[PDB]
């Protein structure tokens, strides 16, 4: 199944009997729940992507692109965009480019095996940088943000979805560390959107352990898929207990704001993010 | 002198403080003079502290009064070109003479130009200042067209001005502020609500008696007298929440999606940072 089916989504309330695993893998045949799965995932992505006028962008860098679903989708939407993805695995890189060529996106959309904490991307600067749950999988976050910010056009967007570690316990990063990573690299938050409870809702499955075994024995999954799914369940429990938050960061490269003020406005958004529920709907 | 007559922010009302008595030295208290000046600087610095002026080349103050603000910025940052617009000739002459006394000539200029219509000197500025100017201008869409088109991409627009709430200078509702900014590609970084703190600064239970004492002791112009009465009335309106007084920190942004730009401008106009909660 496509990797986009296995990403987080936002649910406004828990849906009794909804299992993200069963639905994604079609063990639950309901076309209505399949629609809800996809809608919840697009709704999460669109909080970030809807901020950017892509008609004024030339290039996008997804610095941990998985199987390149996100940049393939953007590429089919916006025929003029160069989109470049980075991944650490050769499997994802080969499978991504096979998808890219199957859709005829070979000129504009590329996937490279490059370590975004160290390796420069293809362009000297990008108009948009995407990182959906990438940064907290990277140990050397300062080197990463040095690399991202130096390849972000002035006024360009950095769109992140990632975890914040609260008074509690993957490399998890506290609010101050997020403020310092953004502020010291000239990245100014336009908005932070807190989707913690809605992602917890999406991930909630009272039958997770039994559904995972049914997936193992019926469909067959890899050791790495199984462990990722167990980690996702655990993330949902952490979000419910508010040990972690899951936050959508809309930031821009800004070399002209004063550093003391930049810290202030980044603190405002990390510490008082817009709650997803109050924000729209 | 003219800086002394601007709004300031007071965190609480101060019994016996009269902004008029203090500004004109009828109240001789040295401590109250320093409070007046501190309150006025604190209001201005909420806006000015957002900008790294070392990375700016040029500033446009589109209603500069007697040019006190751009003169002060010019003496702080020796490399800046600063251009002021005013509608009045005595304004421009007095400003230009004050600029020349400081040796700021050439670098700091004041022109008699109508900012709602007339282009400024530079094709684009890094910072645009407007402290209580926009609501004195009738043709606001023309004005914001003129300001935005002469604002460098990513440059700052720093405004201090009123918002008309359910209630009654041309006063502009929250939706009109959102539309003026959004339709001209101006994105709010922050709005700071200083309504009650400016109300505190303006509060003078003896205003009418103090104004007469000013008229009869010092002597003031018809223009000044009316301005001071209007300031007292603004304070009363702010106390009643008929108007708000808000500090807008905005930037030119051609790359944000228009629907999202309206959303984030609404966020800040409708839920500005309260000055009291904002710093400690
Ligand atoms: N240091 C690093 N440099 C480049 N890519 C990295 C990286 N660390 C992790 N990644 C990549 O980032 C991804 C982290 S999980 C994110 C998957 C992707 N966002 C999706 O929706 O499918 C993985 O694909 C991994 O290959
Ligand atoms: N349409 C217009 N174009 C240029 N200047 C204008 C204007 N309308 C008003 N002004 C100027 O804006 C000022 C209005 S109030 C003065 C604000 C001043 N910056 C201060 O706080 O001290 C006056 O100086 C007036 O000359």
């Amino acid at each position: 199944v496509d990797e986009s089916y296995l990403t987080f989504g936002v649910l406004n309330e828990k849906q009794p009997g909804f299992s993200w695993l069963r639905v994604a893998y079609g063990l639950d045949p309901s076309e209505e729940r399949m629609r809800l799965l996809l809608h919840s995932q697009r709704a999460l992505r669109n909080v970030l992507l809807d901020s950017v006028d892509f008609s004024r962008a030339k290039s996008v860098w997804d610095f941990g692109c998985g199987y390149a679903s996100d940049i393939i989708a953007l590429g089919e939407r916006h025929s003029h965009l160069k989109l470049h993805g980075h991944t650490l695995s050769s499997e994802q890189a080969e499978l991504g480019l096979r998808k890219i060529e199957a859709r005829g996106l070979g000129g504009r959309v590329q996937v490279l095996r490059r370590d975004s904490s160290k390796d420069a991307p293809l362009e000297s600067a990008y108009d948009v940088i995407l990182g959906f749950e990438v940064a907290t999988h990277i140990k050397e976050k300062r080197s990463l943000f040095q690399n991202l910010s130096s390849h972000l056009r002035e006024g360009g967007f950095m769109l992140l979805a990632d975890f914040i570690a609260n008074s509690g316990s993957s490399y998890n990063v506290t609010p101050s560390q997020w403020v310092e990573l953004l502020s010291e690299h000239g990245l100014r938050l336009v908005e932070c959107v807190d989707v913690s409870q809605e992602v917890a809702n999406f991930l909630f499955d009272a039958d997770f352990d039994a559904n995972l075994t049914q997936l193992e024995t019926s469909v067959g999954i890899s050791a790495i898929e199984k462990r990722n799914y167990q980690a996702m369940r655990n993330f949902g429990a952490a979000l419910e207990r508010k040990i972690l938050s899951y936050v959508l960061f809309i930031a821009q490269k800004d070399s002209h704001v004063r550093s003391t003020y930049l810290r202030h406005i980044n603190q405002k958004w990390v510490e008082a993010p817009a709650p997803y529920a109050a924000r729209e709907l």
